[PDB]
């Protein structure tokens, strides 16, 4: 079991918020991006990385990673329900809300707990790993496979040149 | 086909959704634009009607083809999400983008007149769906491309024959 294995599951836990999110804002008829709101959420991690003794801009990067590759699961179901609007699947965001919350938190406490493996030669296999085993046990399709790699992508730090 | 130079003409439509999409991404602009789909569907209705051309089936064929191309850009968008790197840094200002679509609304219109006679046949599902083959072939389509060519195409066999 990867080290990052934790990590990874609760990103793409994260990421299956996408659903129920684009579910309810295509009812709504809202859009998926809103720029303001993404720099609010990305403030917020900041502050909570430096409550928490974690490296704030790193928290940020991973953040922005994560949130970019959620709404690209928002825009691919958009697309679907462009083609084939009785398809598309209600409720409220509340649980949604809760949800990444909690995902938040258990995010930031693998990034401190494995803050050496990220900054360390074997972070990209352990990532590797890790994706291998989420993918499977999660059962992620493409799209998800896709998004999980994209959320992932600046885990491992970069190693000294020399 | 007797139907392929339209279907041909609704796939190069389709294709202008790339160039749009690149530059609503650079520009943060929304995909869907309802004035515009409104301006077309107006301008396309009156025509219909002055070429003496069933208006309401004409609304019904546009209205398919538009949201394919929205389905389209949303996809790029997602695509572009995941990596940004792929979205083309220097397209076609959407103003030109538009013009070709102006074009293209025309020539499409132009084919639904010049082809009534078959879309209005019970021959018109094969015809269409024969054509539909090839253009996918000549264009080389993908799979995106060939959900919303199916789209794009899905109310053609509606026409009523003439009285
Ligand atoms: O902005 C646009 O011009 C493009 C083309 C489009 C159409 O299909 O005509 C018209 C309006 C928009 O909602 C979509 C679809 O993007």
């Amino acid at each position: 079991t990867s080290q990052l294995a934790e990590l990874v599951d609760a990103a793409a836990e994260r990421l299956e918020v996408a659903d129920p999110v684009a579910a309810f804002k295509w009812r709504a008829q809202l859009p998926i991006e809103d720029s303001g709101r993404v720099e609010q959420q990305l403030a917020k991690l900041g502050e909570d990385a430096r409550s928490q003794h974690i490296d704030p801009d790193y928290v940020t990067r991973v953040f922005d990673d994560q949130i970019r590759a959620t709404e690209a699961i928002e825009y691919s179901r958009f697309s679907d329900w462009k083609l084939n609007p009785a398809s598309a699947p209600p409720p409220d965001l509340s649980a949604s809300r809760s949800a990444i919350d909690s995902l938040n938190n258990r995010m930031l406490s693998q990034i401190w707990s494995h803050w050496s493996l990220l900054s360390a030669p074997s972070c990209a296999a352990q990532l590797d790993r890790a994706k291998r085993d989420i993918v499977r046990s999660r059962h992620l399709d493409s799209l998800y496979q896709r998004a999980l790699t994209t959320a992932t992508q600046s885990y491992c730090q970069a190693l000294p040149p020399a």
